[PDB]
């Protein structure tokens, strides 16, 4: 049996625009880049998540110190020669609780201004800028940047009804390149579905050993047995 | 004659949900078995988790205050009166209530920020790469199939409708092995057409011995 | 007489589509081919919010209710020499809260039967759909739909000729392709003055009521009529 | 020159369904009626209306009561033997002010309640009923009522480039149907566009005398000269 | 050898906008000329009107306020001191000038209330049946043309694009009236295509003895 | 040598789409066909309430400092027998106070500025539309459209077969079927890894710079090109 995929990247990462995170500042990327794995791509507005912050941290010290006013005043109501400690110990608990607060939202300004800046989750090579985009629900999803990873290539297709009677997982074959009748690369198939002119189910194949000169997208040939 | 799909019974299709927030993880690829009530989909768990323990706080305030509260009674009851401090009792027992509410509500708001399976089945499609802005469009992220208690699913035209059946025991081939019969009980004629004719869609819970049959196969029986 | 075609349609019909404001479905708890009746439920949305909204409402008609009273024993208390006159606003501010306890304990019951959508006429369940979006991801998510098998009609549209030949209430018979020995009756009882929207001309929406016995006679046919003419 | 148009209704009234103002309660008409002026259409869910109206009114009367012990409490520290009369003159014009923004709020939630139930603006047929449509931004405009009215018809159509220089506004004309090969009906012409295989502009024609039997949507035809 | 089409120069659509309230009347039919600065589309003037009349007690109140200060001022400058009494009365300026901003901005929402046009000319278009809830499309509800100031608008192809021309002096006809020249100035010629090949859009300012020409004919001109 | 065809495009481009988080449109003040260089105005939103928020900050920061001045002469008053500790708890209040307004402040100036839309490049405006809808009515509304008609290129694409003939930096001829006489020159600067996305393959994009003296060479033209092999 003959079956002919394509060679797909198997890591991609896409940015589409967020609106709920104010303005882009600046795509900082080129398309053609290899970006490290943690490499900062995108970067919106960070005043207003910086002032934010800044204003969360100051209500934290602002807790601490009403919590040592608050301090001072009972133990000194406290060894008092005898406005009451409990009265006042009443304002502790509910002084306490409010620094809590006060903590929690300066952490969540914290990461709501991490983020600002988007990072990879990949090293690979960057396929797309898009710089013009629009705040407005536009009907579709505005990508940004797309990177793709160049590594740990696969060979994506789909076999007919008849088709899928011929082995399956586990097994090791290969193929054969239109554009390098020469030589021809092996992979580990790693992947048949039972989920769909005939029904068409989707294989996906490890690569084995060395890539060479197989770019993505490069249109593939194999042979296999059936049954 | 008619032809038919076989289709699976019980699907789950998990969309991405920004009212939760923002995606976490995504904890199973493609090919993986999943069974009743596990972890599928896990959004960021901390604005959630801040907001659980600010109502713990609050339990536990409401708590403080009753005990400030009645103490002052055990004070001004041996000694502004038992009345209108044991009436701010009432109201502090009405403010407890409202915070172990708001705790619960807390409570599921915070694992609602991991969705579970809902079948035992296969994952079918994993898409971690979803616009938090909204598309236009649903955005499936998981999908699970079970690939037990299969189906026959087809159409009948508005003449061959008049066959009837609440259920007869038809059975099927199909050219993939064309030498095996499978055999299934009719269950569903729709009354109601779709959108040369008006179309009927109907149903056949497929009976035992399903080897080889999987939910692709173009599949016919006539009567 | 007069001939037309038309196909055979449903009287009655129901939709309903998810809304995110009514917040979280739990169950269907219908099947397709489901036989319904006014007034059933068909989807029950957790009712756990909506819940606690009805327990804090009564706790407000509650507490609503002490102060009220404890004002009572506090203005007598005063009329046996604050002052009385202080006491008559505050209670005066006290009914008003306890209005508004009212009107919220209210608004938290409509809440609380709204979580379970009913049937609004004896039908069939066509369709159950128990996976939608919450963010009005696209267009509109059809949860359930169900129709009355029953009171069936034909309906399609009318030439501008058509128009000044036919009144409504004229008999007519009707057959169909599929069960050619079998024929049925009815009535015209819709006639659109309203047009929808290399032959040209206008088109006018008709439907006729199907009267007498109907047989295996199933929604969708196409069918062939004759409208009797009037002496 | 001869001319085809089609015979229009000139006044229309849509009602399409608005989530701002909550849950459908019941469309009372049915396609057929032949409704007033003022009759009503469409009734949504008031009870939040008559709630939220409620509490505006009983905003009203607790702010007269509030500068009416205000009143007693300053003619009381005025005359009195010698808290201060100025420091509560405050509080009254800070009354008065909440007054009349209790008011104001109380007209708005009435018109909030009126706004619950959508009356006609014309008297003529419902042509269309559809109380299944669904609170979600669907993508289009879900019509729930569509009436027009069957009188003071008019008969509209386009003309060609070489059409327009056949004369213009004010003329009478007279027009024939294809259902009615007897009658002549009339009519004087309306209006003609500037404003647009050939740019067409579209004209309107007012109907002269009785309608008889021209329904809507009858395909017409004419003649009148040019240049 | 060209063709291309008159157009008007300048118009005005107006969309319903839902941020301004709901419709109250629109003032103008088709047909109608209409000039600089004239009422096209009234949104109902009330939650604004008692936004406005709302600001404006504002700053009756600041004014009250700071006359309650100052002569409380009077009182205490020759009998808590003046110290903290001309404070607060700083700080009253500051309200009077937040009242007085919030109500200019009040007056401004409430204007608003009514569209006025921008342009002289006829109206074209009206369509009062609108949806306040969104359609997914634009609602026009008035438009305005002006026949005055009229053009040619039409395209070039990437071949015949090697014609140049800054303002060539050229002169058109068309079949409606095949024994009349109009003269007109080229304007603008695209170095962009839009978007069998790339095509560039041009215009001309037509000049002078524009008699019976009107907006929708075709014209042809070659050079 | 291999050959190949493309469109002449530009390199650098802005849109500017309409913004109802900004507010109001007031002009536009450019008009199609004119240069724009980087850093011009293109849009000018109406200014008023951010000015309003601009001038009630700056009356924040006086508000403030006249409160930690106050403080200031309070507390010496104080430090001579509240007492100095409630005025030091009120400074450090009134410090807090003072951040907020300068934020606050900041927080007008950018939205002040954010009201001008400045072009990011040295351009050719190529299209101007002042009619617009608030409600996000629809898709995008593109209200400029600018565009460098300087450092043009050309790109297409190329088949699997072309990817492992070509490399980037190959020097590229090419002509223009409407100027047969004149004749350009170009560098390959860009080839793609990732496929876009009766005969098959895939295709890849490619982009060169065209180099040396650009003619009347405009945006769009068709192109043949030759692309030299390397010794």
């Amino acid at each position: 049996v003959l079956l002919s995929g394509t060679v797909t990247a198997k890591n991609e990462q896409y940015v589409y625009f967020d609106a709920s995170k104010g303005d882009l500042d600046e795509i900082l990327v080129s398309v053609g880049d290899k970006v490290s794995e943690g490499q900062a791509l995108v970067k919106y507005s960070s005043s207003e998540a910086q002032a934010a912050y800044d204003s969360a941290s100051r209500a934290v010290a602002r807790a601490d110190r009403h919590i040592n006013e608050l301090n001072q005043a009972r133990n000194e109501a406290a060894s008092a020669p005898a406005n009451s400690v409990a009265s006042i110990d009443a304002q502790l608990g509910d002084a306490r609780d409010a620094r809590a607060d006060a903590a929690a939202q300066l952490s969540k300004a914290q990461s709501q201004l991490d983020a600002m800046t988007v990072l990879s989750t990949l090293e690979g090579t960057v396929v797309e800028v898009n710089s013009n985009v629009s705040k407005s629900p536009t009907g579709a999803s505005q990508v940004m940047v797309h990177i793709v990873s160049n590594e740990n290539l696969q060979v994506k297709g789909e076999l007919s009804e008849y088709n899928l009677a011929n082995l399956s997982v586990g097994q090791e074959v290969s193929f054969t390149s239109k554009v390098y009748p020469d030589k021809k690369w092996t992979g580990k198939l790693s992947y048949i579905s039972d989920y769909p002119t005939g029904s068409k189910y989707p294989y996906t194949i490890d690569v084995t050993g060395e890539v060479g000169d197989l770019k993505q997208g490069f249109s593939v040939n194999m042979e296999v047995k059936s049954k």
